């Protein structure tokens, strides 16, 4: 099962502001569709009720401590163990976010899927920190910049860097 990060961060990491993206880019989000297609997402309550619907054509995925938290058209999952029991049979699930989501499951992360924005916005909420000597990246993609998607941004995914033994 590889377990992957889908992220969307400006030059300081930024990944929220208010429960709310502080960028409008629906190029960005039908790469995010296109990306994720035929995966779960997995997210945490906030990040679901900032999206505020189910994503379709996906497992959706909810993270969150309460144990009675239902919404209709979403799983609910309350630790990474029970994420991963049922997302057994998965070969890859996309982390969607929460911060403090990124954190659970960056101990599994075997993928990063990371969109950077050139602008700094304000915000409230980060992407954590990550030692990038641990990862090599294997695309890079400028990101569709035109009338309804007004900033600069890249598409990037990094793998594990494999060490070479001594
Ligand atoms: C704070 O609010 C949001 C956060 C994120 C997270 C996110 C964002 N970008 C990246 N690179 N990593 C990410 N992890 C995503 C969304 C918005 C999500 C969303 O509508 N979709 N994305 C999944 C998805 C899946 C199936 C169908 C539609 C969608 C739509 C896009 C359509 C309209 C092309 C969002 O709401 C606007
Ligand atoms: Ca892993
Ligand atoms: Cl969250």
């Amino acid at each position: 099962m590889i377990v992957s990060f889908m992220v969307a961060m400006d030059e300081n990491r930024v990944i929220g502001k208010d429960n709310n993206l502080p960028w409008r880019l629906p190029s960005e989000l039908q790469y995010v569709k296109k990306t994720t297609m035929g995966h779960p997402l997995i997210m945490g309550r906030k990040n679901y009720e900032a999206i505020g619907r189910p994503l379709p054509g996906r497992r959706n995925i909810i993270v969150t401590r309460n144990e009675g938290y239902h919404v209709e058209g979403c799983e609910v999952a309350h630790s990474v163990e029970e994420v991963f029991e049922l997302c057994k049979n998965e070969e890859e699930i996309f982390i969607f976010g929460g911060a403090q989501i990124y954190d659970l499951f960056l101990p599994y992360v075997d993928k990063l899927y990371i969109t950077k924005i050139h602008h700094a916005f304000e915000g409230d909420t980060f992407f954590p920190e990550m030692d990038m000597t641990n990862w090599k990246e294997v695309f890079v993609e400028k990101g569709l910049t035109d009338e309804k998607n007004p900033y600069t941004y890249y598409y990037h995914v990094y793998e594990k860097q494999q060490l070479v033994p001594r």
